């Protein structure tokens, strides 16, 4: 006994865990309360947010008390010890599924918006959420099915602590096999899905980049070909430019504001047709004058359509970044503990990470259950405004 009494360091760890638990419950209860109250927040994307918040509420209510209990090494039946050690794996896996669903949902919205509402529905989302929770319990509790160290209990540690028959000193790394934690949980169930999310978000931002560039190209094609018509010398040159503009207009043609965008393209294709007939009749001056009327349609309809399409794309990029930040923070908070397990497993010649670092890595992982409500409040106005209403009306 040359080191400080364990209860002193335990007290700091336990106090910090309890602080994290309270904060995890408060913030994520607020998220669930906001979606339940505000119909503007009731969409498929946010149903996975609620599932994610539910997992974080359970981290504070169950996983953290379990972790505190594990840190004492109390005597326990091995499979009972195994359950409280593995339950957080269930919650982490649920978080992964929810995060992956959110990325996929945002990809469907950007890649095929015209058939998003018919493909992604609330009833289908609720069923997916239920399946993912079942799979999370199956994956997280796999050690309960026999992939555990309960067959080889550390009897020396058990006897030294005065444990009874069939009991062990309940310690995470004594009951949960490290090949499970590294190969099965980390590589297969955590790292691979996180890498898939990375690929999905790369496809989301690439798709958004491509669609914003295409919009700016059509706007340039319309204006360039208008100049070609104005400076044309014969009717054939006017026809060639008008033939291009017509195909582009019909290509760009694929609520009150929407009622005026449909009326705008009807004027545009009609005005292109009028000029195209004049050009085919060899009336070059009549065609140019008719083409000049397109500027009026451009100023009153086409330019406004371009700006709303651009605004909508930029809002999707902003939302996709918010979702990517959530997934990235999950990786940042959990990777240290995973990396420590890799050193324990792959470097038997390395000294085990010290107890204080284990505490720090565990606290960091649990802090992930606190951060999501802040991301929503800082990056999503509808959440921010709803949070204020709830706070001003019920807390204050
Ligand atoms: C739905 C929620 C509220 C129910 C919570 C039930 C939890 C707390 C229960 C369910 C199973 C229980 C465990 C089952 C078996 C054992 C083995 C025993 O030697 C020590 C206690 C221990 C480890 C129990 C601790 C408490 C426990 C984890
Ligand atoms: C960006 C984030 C996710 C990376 C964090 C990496 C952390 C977890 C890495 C960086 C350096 C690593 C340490 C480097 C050296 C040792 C000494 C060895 O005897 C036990 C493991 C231990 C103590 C490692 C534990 C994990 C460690 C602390
Ligand atoms: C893309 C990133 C975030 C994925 C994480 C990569 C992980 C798996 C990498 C990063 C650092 C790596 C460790 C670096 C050093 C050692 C010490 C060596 O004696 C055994 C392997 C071990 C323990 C490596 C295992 C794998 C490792 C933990
Ligand atoms: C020594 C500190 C107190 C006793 C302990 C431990 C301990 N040792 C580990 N090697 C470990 N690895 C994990 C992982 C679960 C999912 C991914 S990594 N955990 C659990 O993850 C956060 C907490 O819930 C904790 O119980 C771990 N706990
Ligand atoms: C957003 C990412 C997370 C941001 C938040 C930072 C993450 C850490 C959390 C709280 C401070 C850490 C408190 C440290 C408590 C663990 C150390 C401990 O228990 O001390 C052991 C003792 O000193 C000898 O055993
Ligand atoms: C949401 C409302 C708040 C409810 C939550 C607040 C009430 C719980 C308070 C304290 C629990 C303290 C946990 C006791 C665990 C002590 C373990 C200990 O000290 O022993 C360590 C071991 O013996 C050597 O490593
Ligand atoms: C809001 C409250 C609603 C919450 C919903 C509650 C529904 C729980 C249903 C079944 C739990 C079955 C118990 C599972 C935990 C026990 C694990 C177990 O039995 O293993 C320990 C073993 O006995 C060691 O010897
Ligand atoms: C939406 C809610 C979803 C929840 C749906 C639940 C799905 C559970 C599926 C697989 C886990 C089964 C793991 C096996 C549990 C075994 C516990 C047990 O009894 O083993 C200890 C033994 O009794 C002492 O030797
Ligand atoms: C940043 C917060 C990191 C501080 C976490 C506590 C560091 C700590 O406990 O110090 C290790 C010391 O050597 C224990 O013996
Ligand atoms: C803040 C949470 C309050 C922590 C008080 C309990 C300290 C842990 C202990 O009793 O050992
Ligand atoms: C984590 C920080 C969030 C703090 C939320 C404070 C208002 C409480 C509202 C509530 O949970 O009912
Ligand atoms: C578990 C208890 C905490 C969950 C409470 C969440 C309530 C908020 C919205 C649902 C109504
Ligand atoms: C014992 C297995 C059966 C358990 C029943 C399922 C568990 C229920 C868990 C949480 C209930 C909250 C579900 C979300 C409510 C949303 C309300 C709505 O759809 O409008
Ligand atoms: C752990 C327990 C936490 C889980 C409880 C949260 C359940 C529901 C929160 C509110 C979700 C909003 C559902 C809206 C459905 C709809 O709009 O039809
Ligand atoms: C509202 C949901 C409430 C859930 C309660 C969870 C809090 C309890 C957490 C862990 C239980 C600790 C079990 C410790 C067993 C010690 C018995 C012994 O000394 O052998
Ligand atoms: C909603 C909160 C859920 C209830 C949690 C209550 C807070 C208790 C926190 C940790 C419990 C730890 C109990 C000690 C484990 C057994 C240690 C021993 O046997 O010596
Ligand atoms: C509400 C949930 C229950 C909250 C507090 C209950 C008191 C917890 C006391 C833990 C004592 C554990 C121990 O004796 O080691
Ligand atoms: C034990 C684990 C319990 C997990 C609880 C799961 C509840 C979390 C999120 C439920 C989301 C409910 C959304 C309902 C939308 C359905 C609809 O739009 O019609
Ligand atoms: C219903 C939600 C709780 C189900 C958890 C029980 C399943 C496996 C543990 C034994
Ligand atoms: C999932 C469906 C079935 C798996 C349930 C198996 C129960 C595990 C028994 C634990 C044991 O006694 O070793
Ligand atoms: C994607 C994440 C997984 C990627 C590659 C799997 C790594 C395979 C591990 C080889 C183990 C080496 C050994 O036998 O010690
Ligand atoms: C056995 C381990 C189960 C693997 C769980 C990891 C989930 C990975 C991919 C799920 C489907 C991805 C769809 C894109
Ligand atoms: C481990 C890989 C890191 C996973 C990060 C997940 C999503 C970030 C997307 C960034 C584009
Ligand atoms: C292994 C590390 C890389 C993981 C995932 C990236 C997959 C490649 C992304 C596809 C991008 C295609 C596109 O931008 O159109
Ligand atoms: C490993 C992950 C490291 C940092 C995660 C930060 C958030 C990643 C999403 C980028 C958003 C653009
Ligand atoms: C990102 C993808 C993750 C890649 C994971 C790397 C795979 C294996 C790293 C660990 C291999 C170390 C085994 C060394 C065994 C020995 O010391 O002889
Ligand atoms: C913030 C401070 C973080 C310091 C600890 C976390 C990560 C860096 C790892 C430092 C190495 C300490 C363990 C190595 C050893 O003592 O043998
Ligand atoms: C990418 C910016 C943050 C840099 C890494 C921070 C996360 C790792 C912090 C501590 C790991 C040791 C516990
Ligand atoms: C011991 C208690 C530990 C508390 C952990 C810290 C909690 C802070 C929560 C979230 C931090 C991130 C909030 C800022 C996100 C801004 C989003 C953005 O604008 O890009
Ligand atoms: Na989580």
């Amino acid at each position: 006994d040359d080191g400080a009494p364990p209860i002193m360091g335990s007290s700091v760890y336990i106090t910090v865990e309890l602080a994290i638990a309270v904060l995890a419950i408060l913030g994520n209860v607020l998220v669930c309360w906001a979606v339940w109250l505000n119909s503007n927040l009731q969409n498929v994307t946010n149903y996975f947010v609620v599932s994610l918040a539910a997992a974080d509420i359970l981290v504070g209510v169950l996983a953290i008390p379990f972790a505190i209990t594990i840190s004492t090494g109390f005597c326990a039946a091995c499979h009972g010890c195994l359950f409280i050690a593995c339950f957080v794996l269930v919650l982490a896996q649920s978080s992964i599924f929810s995060l992956l669903a959110i990325a996929i949902d945002r990809y469907i919205a950007i890649a095929i918006p015209l058939r998003y509402n018919g493909l992604v529905t609330g009833t289908r989302a609720a069923g997916i959420i239920a399946i993912c929770w079942v799979l999370s319990f199956a994956i997280g509790l796999t050690p309960m099915l026999g992939w555990n160290n309960c067959g080889q209990p550390k009897e020396g540690k058990a006897h030294s602590q005065g444990c009874g028959e069939g009991q062990v000193a309940c310690l995470f790394e004594d009951v949960v096999p490290m090949n499970y934690m590294v190969y099965f949980n980390f590589f297969a169930c955590v790292l691979v899905p996180l890498l898939l999310m990375l690929g999905v978000y790369l496809r989301i931002f690439a798709a958004a980049r491509r669609q914003l560039a295409d919009l700016e190209d059509n706007w340039e094609t319309l204006n360039d070909n208008l100049k070609v018509i104005e400076k044309a010398d014969n009717a054939a040159q006017v026809k060639d430019a008008l033939t291009k503009m017509r195909a582009a207009a019909l290509d760009a043609q694929k609520s009150p504001e929407m009622k005026d965008f449909r009326h705008g393209f009807d004027i545009l294709v009609g005005q292109i047709d009028d000029a195209l007939k004049l050009a085919n009749e060899g009336k070059v001056k009549e065609a140019q004058a008719a083409a000049e009327q397109l500027k009026t349609t451009r100023n009153a309809y086409i330019q406004k359509y371009l700006e709303r399409a651009r605004s909508t794309l930029q809002k999707e990029v902003h939302a996709a970044k918010s979702a990517a930040i959530i997934a990235g923070l999950f990786a940042l908070c959990w990777l240290p503990l995973h990396i420590i397990n890799c050193f324990t497993f792959f470097c038997p010649d390395c000294s085990h990470a010290p107890l204080w670092l284990m505490y720090l890595a565990i606290v960091l992982a649990h802090t992930n259950s606190v951060v999501n409500p802040f991301i929503y409040a800082y990056r999503i106005r509808e959440f921010r405004q709803t949070f204020r209403k709830i706070i001003r009306s019920h807390v204050l």
